[PDB]
């Protein structure tokens, strides 16, 4: 799956993942990561997982 990747001061970067899922990880609304796969996380860490190209916007 093609996923949005989080890189400091660099927007629009995508990665062709071997994984079927993409994720967006946040704390208090602040994005701490965006990438390949679906990682596990407990409060205050919130994960949004999806399985389609560019889904983790």
């Amino acid at each position: 799956t093609i996923c949005h990747i989080q890189i400091s001061k660099t927007h629009g970067i995508l990665k062709t993942c071997e994984e079927n899922s993409c994720y967006k990880m946040s704390v208090r609304g602040w994005i701490i990561g965006r990438g390949c796969g679906c990682p596990s996380a407990v409060r205050p860490r919130q994960v949004q997982c999806c399985t389609s190209d560019k889904c983790n916007y």
